[PDB]
């Protein structure tokens, strides 16, 4: 095994565990220190206003097994510090035959247990688990553990008869799934069942979700209220919020439904960010966020969505969350996004993006799998002023329009993501920023034209304004991790309306993806402008490319070219011409980012194990 | 609930918990504070001279369930300290994937891991689990963990490869059973293998049997030895150390061999004890002893055996145990012998008494289930200038004979169990002794004679030598927990070799066994002697009847009588007249006994708890 970068990489399956592990490797967001993990879990925001992020964790392994929650806090988003303890950096883990086969997904009651903050989480037992297997009731259950020191341990309630698990009976039969429980307050859910709760007896100030579906017949996120105000043994079901079919799809803006749905969440947004009214806000909409499983052909059959939702009260003290409209939080290697609340009238949302080696070729060489995408405050995104010729404006496949009284413009909302301002800041004061002079892509244009800095090494952001005239066919966009032999480059066609990653070149090495990511973008035309304008940032993190369009179109995807000086950046022109021309500004190169771990030294690998033989015998985690 | 012992009793099943915990409750011997025990496990002598012992434990549950080991202590096997720590009077319990499912019996390594006492224990996981199930491999397996401490707390290996679980590999398909390993020393075995072991590379001074057997062919017992002398990781299968036939019986004084072995142990014995020569000592006899499953009727199916064993090498480096005559190590309702050495050249052994309310109609009024029995010392048991005219004496079933060189007398060997001289001295010390006069019985004899002196509570010894007639068909033996309406009845009946004890009229509470208990029992006959002799002890303890006969036959069983005087003893005699005499002498009484917990309190319920619904889900525990 050769690590030398200045040559083609050789037969990289003869290196040892970890000898890949700072080569790839993510430096200025949140990470495991070494090891698999997947879904954020367990978010809150502390009594000191820090920030608790928890993950699906499996230390010393490259797949999934074990299932723990690893923790770690900021005050900023930005720089991290890992909890220690007995366990290192896990917090709560297997131990109970209830929650033996593992520790899954689970939220923060802030309020919970004796005052202190509670988890309640998916607690798994032996059986078949998943949504294309014959799962029975009692191998997802949700339990409660909470926290006497900020998060440094948790105590589980104990197991048994009015203990844990506290919600194990299946709501409706032939589930494909039952997990994930998302706790939430709601001035909104509770003024709307204020007139039931007689039928139910269920009073309590915070409402659960849990995430699934039924064989055959589609997804469904289960409502559940807790039944008294200061007591969390006691959940009621209320039914279904909401149901989707089999595969459904709502269309090209909207991925697709599949057949389960996993790690969903509620919220209420207004423009500003969170919104906490009981309706009375007309400027608020009510949010789902979710993952669906099966309904794609590849990014691991996973659609992470969202959906704003009209509820409605039913007969029996329930809600039927309707979909209004329905989009895509993500659209590349992401997945399991979670929200929570955040001082200052905020919703934060953060999720896992997985790898690009499905066949698991390289990862006992990385060391590790997995890191989080950035966090992102969600907020409802209001365009004014929209110009009715905007071209498929009236589907209203992801938005809403609302018309002016006098039918000349239009209203658009839909569902904003930005990064935490927090990130910005540290991320551009850590970096060496370059202010770059405006480029006119034109007849002139070569295909990739390198920006007058370029980064030095693998962490850095870039940003631009592209404006287009109305009826272009040009293409433009970034070139990233480049040198002459390998580099990855991001589009934008705005005749197609299609964002892309192409991939084809972004490595040497080939046993990597090479998948071309794909995000459609609206361009809302404004009245009165002869041209229209993609606000592009990119984040490049070790091998992360994270994409974001308009404070409102995400796309997370993985390069890992070889060589040493695949670095490089700059513009990408296709079809500009002296009459088809594309204006680009507001160009800003930010070099370094930030050391989201400083207390980390460069290589956090403890090796990697077996479990052994009787891996395969139990036959629950892969063993590695 | 009426608790009134002075009127008969009213429908018992309306008490609440533990209302009944003192009622039947043994005082003189080991028992768990509280709950649900079973088999002994984990015995050793510790660095102090003490007596450590375990038991497989579910507290606060009548039903076995979570099984794990609870501890105490002794100085004399006699008056115990429970272990008191996080988990109450636990020291090891279920917590890795590799044991959720129960710790089941294990026994000591005393220099074990970094020199410190080691059990291997059988961990199990999930599946089927049974002599009668379909088991997979995987859900019994064998792990280590030692003690820093003197059994306080135990410390697990790590789950995986080279570390926990030790052994899982079956060593022959379609197994019934894989589990109580038992690890013992052995000069002797190590002498006979010693020209093989360049054939297995078996070289260390631990062996260890599993029990089990195969489905449809009868049962076994798996012979292992440590690979390395001071390692502890790799244990060789050499080969099957016993082997027997489905439901195969050696006969009417040797039970049945069932289709599964249980908590079988190897030892080896002389005279005096225990024999720890390499085969040089021509006094000293191999035995194994173990339990079987399914060769019974009744009795939980279940036989505790022995057999005395010429171990023959296999020419793959391995033991066959040949069996030369088989016996019953108790006849009543005890099982799960555990054998273990004793300073000063001993082994001794102990097992688990079950209740007698197999329908479980009042054991959550109890509070508890189970105790063991009292601790034996095993030696070789030989009687010289044997009669040969003694009737069956060379069917040679659970004895061998020599002939005299003159073919007039006979020297009969077997096994011969007696309570340790600790328990006898600390019993008879502490309790009130009455000396009873010699009594002929005649025709004058009444069907039951009270002894001159009477018990004061259900906590007391008998001991009596009862001379009969070579051709006798008389009866006599000792009624016991005695008022006029309620008795148990223990009688030897030499006519027929049968010792039973009859249980018709032993309560007034109905949903209690009343099964007739009967062990065989020859009477060698010395040559000169016109007599044969039957040397009776009867241990009385709560609701516990334990019978000893002649330093070699033990039969342990229940009697539960409600009223509070029945308390009673003395001599029973059927079909004794003037010419057909039982001379009854040494006769005494031990009132009182020991108190075995002087630290507990009276009642050490902590109350019943229920698992919830989830136990049913789960499918491994009953619940409660
Ligand atoms: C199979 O068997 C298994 C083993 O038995 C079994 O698992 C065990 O289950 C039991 C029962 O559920 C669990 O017991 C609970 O433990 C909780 C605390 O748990 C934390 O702490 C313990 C013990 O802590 C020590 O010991 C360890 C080990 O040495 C040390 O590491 C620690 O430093 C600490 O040591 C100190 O103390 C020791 C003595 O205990 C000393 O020896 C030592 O020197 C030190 O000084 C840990 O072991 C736990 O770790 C395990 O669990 C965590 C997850 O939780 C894992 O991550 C970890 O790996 C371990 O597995 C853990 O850290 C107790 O809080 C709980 O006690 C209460 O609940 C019951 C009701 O169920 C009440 O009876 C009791 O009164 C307590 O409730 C009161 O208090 C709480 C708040 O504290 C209130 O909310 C509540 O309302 C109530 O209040 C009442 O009283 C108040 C009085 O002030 C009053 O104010 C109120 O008004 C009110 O009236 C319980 O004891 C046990 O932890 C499990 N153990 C393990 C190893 O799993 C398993 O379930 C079985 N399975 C099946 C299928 O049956
Ligand atoms: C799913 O995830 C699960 C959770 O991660 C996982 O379970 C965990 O597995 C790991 C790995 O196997 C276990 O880790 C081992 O722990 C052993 C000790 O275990 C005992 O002590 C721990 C920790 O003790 C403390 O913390 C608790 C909780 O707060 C307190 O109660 C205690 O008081 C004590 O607290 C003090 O210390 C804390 C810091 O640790 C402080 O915070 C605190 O303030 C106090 O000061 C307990 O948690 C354990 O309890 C659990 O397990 C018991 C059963 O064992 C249960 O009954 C109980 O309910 C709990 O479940 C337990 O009591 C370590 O000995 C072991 O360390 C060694 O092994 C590895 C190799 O695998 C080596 O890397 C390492 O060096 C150690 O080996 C050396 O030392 C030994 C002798 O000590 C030698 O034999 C050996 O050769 C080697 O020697 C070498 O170094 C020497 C240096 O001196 C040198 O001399 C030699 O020459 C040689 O070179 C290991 O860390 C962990 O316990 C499990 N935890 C739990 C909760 O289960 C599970 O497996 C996963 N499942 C799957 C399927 O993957
Ligand atoms: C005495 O000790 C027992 C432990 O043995 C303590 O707990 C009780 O255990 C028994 C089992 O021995 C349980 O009986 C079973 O009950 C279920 C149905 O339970 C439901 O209905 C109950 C009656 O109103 C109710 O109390 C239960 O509520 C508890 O449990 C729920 C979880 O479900 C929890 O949320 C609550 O907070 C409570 O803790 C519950 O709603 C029944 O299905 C079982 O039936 C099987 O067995 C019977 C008898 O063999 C048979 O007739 C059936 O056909 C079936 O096979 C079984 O009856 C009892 O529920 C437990 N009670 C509890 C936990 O409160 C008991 O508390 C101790 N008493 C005291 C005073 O300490
Ligand atoms: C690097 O990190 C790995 C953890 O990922 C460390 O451990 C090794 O993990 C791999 C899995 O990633 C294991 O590979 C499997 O091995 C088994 C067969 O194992 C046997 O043969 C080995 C080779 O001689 C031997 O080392 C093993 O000994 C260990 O385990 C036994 C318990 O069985 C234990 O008693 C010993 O003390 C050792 O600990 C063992 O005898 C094989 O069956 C598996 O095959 C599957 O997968 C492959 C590849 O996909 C495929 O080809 C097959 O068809 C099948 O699907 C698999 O290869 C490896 O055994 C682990 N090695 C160990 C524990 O030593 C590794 O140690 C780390 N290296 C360093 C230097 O730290
Ligand atoms: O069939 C068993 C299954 O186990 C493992 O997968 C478990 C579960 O993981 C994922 O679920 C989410 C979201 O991705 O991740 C956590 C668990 O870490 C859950 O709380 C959450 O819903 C998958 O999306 C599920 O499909 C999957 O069932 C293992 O990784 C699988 O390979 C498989 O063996
Ligand atoms: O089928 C599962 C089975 O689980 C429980 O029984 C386990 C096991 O217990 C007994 O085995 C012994 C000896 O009696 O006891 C310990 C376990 O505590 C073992 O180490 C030891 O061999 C029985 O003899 C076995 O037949 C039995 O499988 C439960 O009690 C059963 O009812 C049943 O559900
Ligand atoms: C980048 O490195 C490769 C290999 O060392 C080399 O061929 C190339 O010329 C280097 N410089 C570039 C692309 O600017
Ligand atoms: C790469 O090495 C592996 C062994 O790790 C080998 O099986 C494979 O054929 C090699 N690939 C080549 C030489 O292209
Ligand atoms: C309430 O009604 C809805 C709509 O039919 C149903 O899906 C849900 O299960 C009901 N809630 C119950 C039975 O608690
Ligand atoms: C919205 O405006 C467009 C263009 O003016 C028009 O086609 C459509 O009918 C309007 N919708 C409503 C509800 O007035
Ligand atoms: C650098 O990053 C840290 C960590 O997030 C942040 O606190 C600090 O303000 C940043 N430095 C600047 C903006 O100069
Ligand atoms: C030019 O773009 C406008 C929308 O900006 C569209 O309505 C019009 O059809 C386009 N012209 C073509 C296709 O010739
Ligand atoms: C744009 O994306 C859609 C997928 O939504 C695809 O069907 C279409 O072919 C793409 N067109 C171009 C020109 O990239
Ligand atoms: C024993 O108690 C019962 C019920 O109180 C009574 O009938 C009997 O006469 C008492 N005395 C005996 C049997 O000596
Ligand atoms: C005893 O009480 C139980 C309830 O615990 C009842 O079902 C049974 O019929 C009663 N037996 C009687 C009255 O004989
Ligand atoms: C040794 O031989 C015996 C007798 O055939 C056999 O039962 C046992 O499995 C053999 N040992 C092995 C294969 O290790
Ligand atoms: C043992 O003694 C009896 C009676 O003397 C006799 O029948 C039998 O043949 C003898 N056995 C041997 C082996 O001499
Ligand atoms: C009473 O019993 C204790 C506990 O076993 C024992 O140590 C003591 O010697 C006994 N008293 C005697 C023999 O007087
Ligand atoms: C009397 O007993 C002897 C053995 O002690 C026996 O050999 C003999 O047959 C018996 N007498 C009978 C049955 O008449
Ligand atoms: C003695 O016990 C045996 C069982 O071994 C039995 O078959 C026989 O009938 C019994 N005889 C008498 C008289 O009790």
């Amino acid at each position: 095994c050769s690590l030398d970068q200045t040559v083609a990489p050789g037969n990289l399956t003869l290196c040892g565990n970890a000898t890949l592990f700072t080569t790839f490797r993510p430096k200025a967001r949140f990470i495991a220190p070494e090891g698999w993990m997947n879904a954020p879990m367990g978010l809150y925001q502390r009594a000191d206003g820090s920030i608790h992020a928890g993950y699906q964790s499996h230390p010393k392994h490259i797949q999934w097994g074990n299932i723990s929650q690893g923790a770690a806090y900021s005050s900023d988003f930005t720089s991290w510090t890992d909890f220690n303890g007995s366990e290192g950096y896990k917090t709560i883990w297997p131990s109970q035959i209830y929650d033996i086969r593992g520790v899954f997904d689970g939220s923060i009651i802030k309020e919970g247990i004796d005052g202190y903050p509670t988890i309640l989480y998916t607690s798994t037992s032996f059986g078949p688990l998943g949504a294309t297997l014959n799962e029975a009731e009692g191998t997802e259950t949700q339990s409660l553990a909470y926290t006497t020191d900020d998060g440094a341990s948790w105590i589980k309630l104990g197991y048994g008869a009015g203990q844990n698990p506290v919600i194990y009976e299946w709501p409706e039969t032939n589930l494909t799934g039952f997990r994930d429980p998302y706790v939430f307050q709601s001035p909104r859910l509770e003024a709307l069942l204020a007139n039931t709760t007689s039928i139910t007896n269920a009073t309590g100030d915070h409402f659960a979700t849990i995430s699934g579906g039924v064989h055959g017949d589609g997804a469904r996120l289960f409502l559940y209220r807790q039944h008294t105000t200061g007591e969390f043994i006691k959940w009621t079901y209320l039914g279904p919020l909401v149901t989707t079919g089999y595969k459904e799809s709502y269309g090209e803006w909207s991925g697709n439904y599949g057949i389960n749905f996993e790690t969903a969440g509620v919220t209420r947004l207004n423009p500003a960010g969170a919104a906490w009214d009981n309706g009375s806000d007309t400027t608020a909409v009510d949010f789902v966020t979710f993952g669906t499983e099966q309904g794609r052909a590849d990014h691991q059959n996973h659609w992470p969505l969202w959906a704003a939702v009209d509820y409605e009260v039913r007969d029996n003290g329930s809600i039927e969350a309707v979909i209004a409209y329905s989009g895509v939080q993500d659209w590349g290697r992401s997945y399991a996004y979670a929200s929570f609340p955040v001082e200052g009238y905020r919703q934060v949302s953060v999720g896992w993006i997985y790898e690009d080696d499905d066949n698991v070729i390289l990862a006992k060489q990385f060391g590790y799998q997995g890191a989080f995408t950035l966090f992102r405050d969600l907020f409802v995104k209001v365009v004014e002023n929209v110009s009715p010729s905007t071209p498929g404006l009236f589907e209203q496949a992801s938005w809403s329009t609302k018309n002016s009284t006098d039918g000349m413009s239009v209203t658009v909302t839909t569902l904003g993501q930005r990064v935490v301002p927090e990130t910005l800041a540290a991320y551009k004061g850590n970096s060496t920023v370059s202010t770059l002079a405006p480029v006119m892509l034109n007849e002139s244009a070569a295909a990739y034209t390198p920006f007058s800095s370029q980064p030095t090494d693998r962490f850095y952001a870039l940003t631009g304004s592209f404006e287009f005239g109305l009826n272009t066919t040009a293409k433009a966009g970034f070139r990233v991790l480049a040198s002459e032999e390998e580099y990855t480059d991001i589009w934008f066609d705005p005749a197609s309306e299609n964002l892309t990653v192409v991939r084809t070149a972004s490595s040497l090495i080939k046993s990597f993806g090479n998948d071309t990511e794909l995000a459609k973008v609206k361009l809302y035309e404004i009245v009165g402008a002869e041209s229209k304008t993609l606000n592009l940032t990119v984040f490049v993190d070790g091998s992360v490319i994270e994409i974001y369009a308009n404070d409102e179109v995400a796309l997370s995807t993985r390069a890992y070219p070889w060589l040493a000086n695949s670095t490089g950046a700059g513009l990408l022109a296709d079809g500009t011409t002296a009459g088809d021309v594309v204006g680009v500004s507001g160009l800003e190169l930010w070099d370094g980012l930030v050391d989201a771990w400083p207390a980390r030294p460069a290589n956090t690998s403890q090796g990697l194990v077996w479990d052994g033989p009787t891996a395969a015998m139990y036959g629950l985690f892969a063993g590695y």
